[PDB]
Parts: structure tokens; C-alpha cells; sequence
């Protein structure tokens, strides 16, 4: 049971400025020098990251701190406790260079006090296009994690969440937090356990607990080619994990992201991942895009906390 701090972030936005929320967690009586960043998908907030329901078995945050490594999960803008600005102020380039000055908070001291000798930073859905175009622009993270974003997807899985889209306006958890404006969306309620989770084995508590923990997205980002473009992902020099559910609908399907095995897998993305000193790959069985979030999740996140050990460590060992 771990020591942890929420703060705001100021945070380059447009001409001026904005304000970022995050949460700082080290484990109780330790100090480590590696942190991980994480960063939530569309339609998330920190909580995909660090989840409230039955956090012993769903939270990665916890997970992670439980391992000896820090943490850093993030609101990204326009969503959770973040500034929520005009959708036309957001894109991935923009909200690349906002992680780009969190990793540098972080190293330097200036978010939590004490700095940090590695930063890892950690992806989920369009949450790992923010990380790889960071990771590719300004080369200041020791290794990446790359869940639920290939460079394959499935157009039909793409099209049946714009069909589950929807403004935050309309929407019963969203509606009285902000006016949005017409760049926002969310998705209709119900609908999640579809358009992402394929319908697969989940805990009714984790649906509702995601439902009633989701947020809005600028959905233009979802459009942006950057998230698919290979001189992103093979520009980045460090180790790479990447991690997928095998009946993931946005990614997986005959012709799209090939979800048949680990090997074929590996060998359709590998491609994209050239400058790469490593490539780790992860399919996780009967799972759909949140591989946090699914009843066999710990295998993920072992997997996950060992290649962690492999390729940083947490600065707490004595190993050789």
C-alpha cells in the first residue's frame, strides 16, 4: 500500500498555457529511480490505468508499484481533471510535446521532488500514438509500452464506434461536467462492452465501474495519419514492448492486425520497429482491446513487470 500525490501539471497549450492532472505513487518505504508514465486511451482517463474496482487484481498502477517501480498516471487534456480547452487547441503533436515536458518534470525533480534517472513511458489505444510520437520527436525515455494500437486496424471496428459515438453533451455521465464543443465525443452507453471489449468474459463490476469512469475524446486525433505512420514507430531507439488482445475488434480480422499468434504478430509489426535495440511481443488470449481490464489480465501484466526488469529494472536491486 503505496505513497502517492495528486498534482497539475502547467503544460504548453496553443499560444499560452494549460493545466494537466496527475498522480505521483512510489511504494511505501522505497524510493525508486525508474517511473512509469502512463497514458490512457480515447474515451479514458487515468482511471483505465489505475482502476478503481478490485485494484489488487485490475490496477496496473498498483501492480507496478507493488513490483519496487514508481509511477505517473496522467488526464490527458480535455478530459478528467485536466483542462478540457477548445477541440480545435488538441492534437497528437500537440499533446506529444505536453508528455514530452511531463518526462522532463519528471527527470528533473520538478514533478515529485526527487527525479528520476529512467522514465518509461506507457500507452493504450491513441494513448500510445501520443507515446510513440513523443518517443520518435524528442528521444527522452528509456523504453516505451505499446498496448492496443497496431499498424493494422479494423475499419469495421473503427466504423461501429463512430455508430456508438456520441457528444459528451448527451451524454449521462458527461453532461453536466462542461459544455463540450462539437469537436468532442464519447460513446453511447452500453455500448463499450462491444465496440471494445468484443463481448468477452468480464467482470460486471469492471463494465459498470469503466462505464461510469469513462470520458471525452476529440475524436479528429482518431483521423490523424500519424498514428499509423511507420516514421513514427521506426524512428524509436529504445526497447519496445508491444501488447495486443487476440480478439481485440478495432485491430484484429482477416486482412487487418494479424491476431492468429504471437509469431505472426511479431512478424507483421516488426517491420515498423526497425531502430528498436529490442522487440517484445505480447497476444493476450480472449481479450479485447483493455488488456487491463480482462479476467486473465495478469499475465499481461507479468509479462509486462519482467520485461520492465529485463530492460530498466527499478533502481532498488542488487542484481547482476
Amino acid at each position: 500500500s503505496a505513497i502517492c500525490r495528486a498534482t497539475t501539471v502547467e503544460v504548453t497549450l496553443g499560444k499560452g498555457t494549460g493545466k494537466m492532472w496527475g498522480e505521483l505513487c512510489r511504494p511505501a518505504g522505497s524510493s525508486p529511480d525508474t517511473v512509469v508514465t502512463m497514458v490512457h486511451g480515447a474515451t479514458y482517463n487515468h482511471n483505465y490505468w489505475d482502476f478503481p474496482y478490485q485494484p489488487d487484481k485490475y490496477s496496473f498502477r498498483k501492480m507496478l508499484n507493488g513490483a519496487g517501480y514508481a509511477t505517473f498516471v496522467v488526464d490527458r487534456l480535455g478530459t478528467g481533471n485536466s483542462t478540457v480547452p477548445p477541440s480545435s487547441e488538441l492534437n497528437l503533436t500537440v499533446e506529444a510535446r505536453q508528455m514530452h515536458e511531463v518526462v522532463q518534470g519528471l527527470r528533473t525533480g520538478r514533478i515529485g521532488g526527487t527525479g528520476f534517472g529512467k522514465v518509461v513511458l506507457a500507452g493504450y489505444s491513441l494513448g500510445s500514438a501520443v507515446t510513440s510520437i513523443e518517443a520518435s520527436t524528442f528521444h527522452d525515455v528509456d523504453a516505451v509500452l505499446i498496448t492496443a494500437l497496431g499498424h493494422y486496424n479494423n475499419p469495421a471496428g473503427t466504423q461501429a464506434i463512430i455508430d456508438n459515438g456520441l457528444s459528451p453533451n448527451d451524454d449521462p455521465v458527461l453532461k453536466d461536467r462542461h459544455h463540450y464543443d462539437d469537436g468532442y465525443a464519447t460513446t453511447k452507453p452500453g455500448s463499450r462492452k462491444h465496440v471494445f471489449y468484443a463481448d468477452r468474459p468480464m467482470d460486471p463490476g469492471v463494465l459498470a465501474t469503466d462505464e461510469l469512469t469513462k470520458d471525452a475524446n476529440v475524436f479528429t486525433e482518431a483521423a490523424d495519419p500519424l498514428v499509423i505512420d511507420p516514421a513514427v514507430s521506426r524512428a524509436i531507439d529504445v526497447p519496445v514492448m508491444f501488447a495486443l488482445g487476440d480478439r481485440d475488434p478495432l485491430m484484429c480480422g482477416d486482412g487487418y492486425e494479424d491476431c492468429s499468434s504471437q509469431a505472426a504478430l511479431r512478424a507483421q509489426e516488426a517491420p515498423f520497429w526497425t531502430s528498436a535495440p529490442s522487440f517484445d511481443v505480447i497476444l493476450v488470449e480472449d481479450a479485447g482491446h483493455g488488456l487491463n481490464l480482462v479476467p486473465n489480465t495478469r499475465v499481461y501484466q507479468d509479462a509486462s513487470r519482467d520485461w520492465l526488469d529485463r530492460v530498466v529494472g527499478h533502481g532498488l536491486e542488487h542484481h547482476h
